[PDB]
């Protein structure tokens, strides 16, 4: 049956980790990881999630199935965080949230909900996009198209090329937005361009589907959500896919949310029950632990206080590593302005290096970067900066 | 977009829980729950998983993503438990395991692996089957057919009707087997009939897909696996979908496994990488907590010792509740032999009650049973037995 000729192929960002843990070479550096690392090169458990898991250890009395949409508190915290406490959507009950196995679990659920309950045939993902959005959408049977996004020769957002490539999208087409700055690019848009894109989806009939995996890593938790909140300010309907893997350090617990907005409460509840039947046929009901830890921290000032400082330290670290990188590049002699790496947000940026320049990095210097030129700033530490920069300088 | 006429419908076993928590009525009893309950009517956390989670609390230092297939230890324990320690399959490396979000997450992954990488078009599920197998398989796009299984007027397995309905299955058809006795029926087959069905799938070309969610609840952990191990004794290929929700009391952590067997190592690894690409496009990588708790208990004699006694007490409880039920039925005067409820294994049996008789139970006596006549023996306690039996007796 699988009796031969069952095919094979590898994940573009993950497969690199294998010939990372494979090298003897001392200075060896893994960039193009997905996760945050501290100054030690460890991805530590947050103190707040350790405190939260101790609470949970003493207080859980059962391990009985969660509802198909998960933990109630979690969903409300997820909407408080994505849309605000003073918020029409939460208020008017036009948003329903399903806790999901990670932000990627939420996109498959958006995708399957969409494929069988609507007329949506295409979904539009930026070029470039996180590689896996495409597979999520194709596995639901939706076909995936690509709108322009990244400049390249200016290292910015090509706003004109974005708009002018998206016009080709017809009305019931889904367009995927990166709310909290973009993987792999690090680029935004500005609030004005978010407003401009929110406008041009209202009059042109597109359905927004936000992917929101790095809330609290660009400017700040709430500042990051202006984009989503510009679109929700004027969309009758939208889907958000959020993850708590990054900002809570809760990666292997698979914590995420799939929020649906639908015009009014009644509609959102009829649509969200088909969202719940898509989940039920998939993984049945979500994993309690990580989400139980998220609902406890956020629903406790003591613990949310420490978490936010923990998030402010993660974010602060990456910002001085984006600054120490551009700077040790200047310092070890670079022939190019890498200062675009500043106002580029989050862990990732395309460094402008070519396929050739990347392979040359891994082979010659032990600096593993995702084959596209994307590097993870959080995998950089103040003791890394000089081996790192030296290598890049050698190559250009 | 969801702007109306987006449809709706409810889950046949779950929707009952809502007008369960909705009644004032004192004696109120919820049967047709899925989970185990102790003599108190609580679904307690196992001592062993509390000890295991304390270990984990002190020893985890990171919450970094698990591989797409999960925790290595977990997968080997899952194969030690499903096929044995002295086992050709594990030995010859012809079995690969993906930790999955619950046994239902494993069936969707089997289903999606099958739909896009093979010629499988139909899958055959017993009539009756756990309601949700069908939706799992239809959402993958496979069409679902039903083979005969349950007698009704003898309250047993109709073996002739099973075999003679399955002949209609062509060679690349998948047939779903319940390894560890059957949901909703409680019926088996015998080792001889397992041997007989394993035989008749070898010469007839069917692909076995086992659903294994109640290991250690029928006879014992290992005794329960004779069926799976009769089929694996002679199948080049098979898929197992197992869950640790029941036997570990780990329901909301979503712990499961999807095992693939493929003739030889090379094949199983080419097939399992397409299994991993199906997972990657679904939920990306599985939840650590519950599986981390399963790998710790099973990979520690002290803790596995206490767990097994905990499993032997769960199983022992249900066996005396199947016996106290048939007995208080005899005692409160029953007009019918309910002794078929003995050798019927697990928590569930069809009691032989009609749709009419069930609605009459909930409305008149506050005894919620799944509309099909299926009742969960573990939701019965020694203080329940008399309200319970009285009600059923009143109705027949
Ligand atoms: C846009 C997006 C990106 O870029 C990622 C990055 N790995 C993720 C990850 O999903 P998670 O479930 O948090 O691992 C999700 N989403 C929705
Ligand atoms: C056959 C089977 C049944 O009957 C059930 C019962 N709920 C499950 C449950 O999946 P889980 O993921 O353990 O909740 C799975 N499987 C595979």
């Amino acid at each position: 049956m699988f009796e031969n000729i069952t095919a094979a192929p590898a994940d573009p960002i993950l497969g690199l980790a294998d010939l990372f843990r494979a090298d003897e070479r001392p200075g060896k550096i893994n960039l193009g990881i997905g996760v945050y690392k501290d100054e030690t090169g460890k991805t530590p458990v947050l103190t707040s999630v350790k405190k939260a898991e101790q609470y949970l250890l003493e207080n859980e009395t059962t391990k009985n199935y969660l509802g198909i949409d998960g933990i109630p508190e979690f969903g409300r915290c997820t909407q408080e965080l994505l849309f605000g406490k003073g918020s029409a959507l939460i208020n008017d009950k036009r948003a329903r949230t399903a806790q999901t196995p990670g932000g990627t679990g939420a996109l498959r659920v958006a995708a399957d909900f969409l494929a069988k309950n609507t007329s949506v045939k295409r979904v539009w993902v930026s070029n470039p996009s996180w590689p896996n959005h495409k597979s999520v959408f194709n596995s639901a049977g939706l076909e995936v198209r690509e709108y322009a996004y990244y400049d390249a020769e200016n290292h910015t957002l090509d706003f004109d090329a974005l708009i002018n490539s998206l016009n080709e999208a017809q009305a019931g087409d889904v367009v995927l937005f990166h709310g909290c700055c973009h993987n792999p690019t690090g680029i935004d848009p500005t609030l004005e361009q978010w407003q401009t894109l929110a406008q041009l989806s209202v009059e042109k009939g597109w359905l927004p589907l936000f992917a929101f995996a790095y809330q609290g890593f660009a400017r700040g938790l709430e500042e990051d959500a202006e984009g989503l909140r510009a679109f929700a300010a004027m969309h009758k309907e939208l889907i958000v896919a959020s993850s708590y893997s990054k900002n809570f350090g809760l990666y292997n617990e698979r914590v995420g949310a799939c929020t649906l907005v639908a015009a009014d409460s009644e509609t959102v509840d009829r649509a969200f029950s088909q969202m719940k039947a898509a989940i039920r046929a998939n993984y049945s009901n979500p994993p309690a632990h990580g989400a139980s830890v998220v609902a406890t921290i956020l629903s406790n000032d003591a613990l949310r206080a420490i978490w936010e400082q923990e998030l402010t330290d993660m974010r602060q670290r990456i910002q001085r590593m984006r600054q120490l990188f551009v700077n040790t590049l200047q310092e070890k002699g670079a022939n190019r302005d890498f200062s675009f790496i500043i106002k580029q947000n989050g862990m990732f940026s395309f460094s402008g290096l070519t396929k050739e320049q990347v392979l040359r990095l891994r082979e010659e210097f032990g600096v593993y970067a995702v084959a596209s030129g994307r590097v993870n700033v959080a995998g950089m530490t103040p003791d890394n900066m000089a081996p790192l920069c030296e290598a890049i300088v050698a190559v250009l």
